[PDB]
């Protein structure tokens, strides 16, 4: 069909999702989301075998994560259930199809996150990668958290996590996190041609095991008092001052002063 934050494009038996929200670099806006959504739904037909996620070439950030606007004030949870990124982040994993993520510029949070929640990663050399949750003060979700423990040691994901610097591809490839990186001239068609070969197989196959390897990375569980607990922290985080002084700092785009409460 027709979208306004998105532009679908098929060649045979693949789609190819494209972002359209360069105006907001492609900031994780529930209008922005909604609209991934649709045209995934959209796409989940028969006909259609592989997916691709791509930024519109040339860009300069793949996408700049979360809108913080669109963050909470803090009277609620800003990483709710309901909350744009576990939509489509359970979306993309509960797709009966393969999705790749041809990576273009920088990508930032709650992208990364995105992309990490995808089936495969392909990239140009110069992207770069970076998980910012503590440069704004953020207490990340559990299953957010969780998803980014299954392809890179902990230790590594933790230096991502607490330094929140940016990786390059090379080193995001080496840690394995992608599973490939090219040159920016060929990475369309290389990423093609894998869509187009993965789609010369048994669909149903696929479906099912995607399906069980989900089933398999989230096998991780704990009592219900171990949750509330680890909940109540983040609430904690929410109603702290350091908080506030995270968004503000960057709204008014200065290096913020974090106090320790
Ligand atoms: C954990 C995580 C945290 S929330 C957010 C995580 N996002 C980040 O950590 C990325 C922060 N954004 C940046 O580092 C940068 O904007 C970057 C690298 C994308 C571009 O650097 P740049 O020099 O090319 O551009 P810039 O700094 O002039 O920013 C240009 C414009 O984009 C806006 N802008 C950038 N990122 C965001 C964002 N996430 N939400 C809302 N507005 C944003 C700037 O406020 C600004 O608007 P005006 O100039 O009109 O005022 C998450 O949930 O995702």
């Amino acid at each position: 069909m027709s979208y306004q934050y998105v532009n679908v494009v098929t060649i045979n038996k693949v789609a190819v999702i494209e972002f359209n929200y360069g105006r907001k670099l492609n900031a994780l806006s529930k209008v922005f989301i909604d609209d991934l959504m649709q045209a995934l739904s959209d796409l989940n037909r028969p006909e259609i075998r592989c997916i691709i996620l791509r930024a519109p070439s040339g860009s300069k950030v793949f996408s700049a994560g979360h809108d913080i606007h669109e963050l909470p004030s803090g009277g609620r949870d800003p990483l709710s259930y309901d909350d744009p990124l576990r939509q489509i982040t359970r979306m993309i994993q509960k797709f009966p199809k393969p999705i790749i993520s041809m990576v273009e510029g920088s990508v930032w949070g709650g992208a990364f996150e995105m992309i990490m929640s995808s089936d495969l990663i392909i990239a140009a050399s110069t992207s770069t990668f970076s998980m910012t949750p503590v440069n704004l003060g953020v207490p990340y979700n559990l299953v957010g958290i969780h998803n980014l423990t299954r392809d890179a040691g902990f230790h590594i994901v933790k230096e991502l996590i607490f330094t929140a610097s940016p990786i390059t591809a090379q080193r995001a490839l080496a840690v394995g996190i992608l599973n490939h990186v090219v040159e920016v001239e060929e990475l369309e068609d290389f990423t093609l041609q894998m869509a187009h070969h993965i789609s010369e197989k048994a669909p149903l196959a696929i479906a099912v095991i995607k399906e069980e390897l989900r089933v398999l990375g989230e096998a991780h569980t704990m009592n219900s008092d171990e949750f509330e607990r680890i909940q109540g922290m983040r609430r904690a985080v929410y109603d702290s001052e350091d908080y506030q002084e995270g968004m503000n700092a960057f709204l008014e785009k200065r290096k913020p002063n974090f106090v320790g409460h």
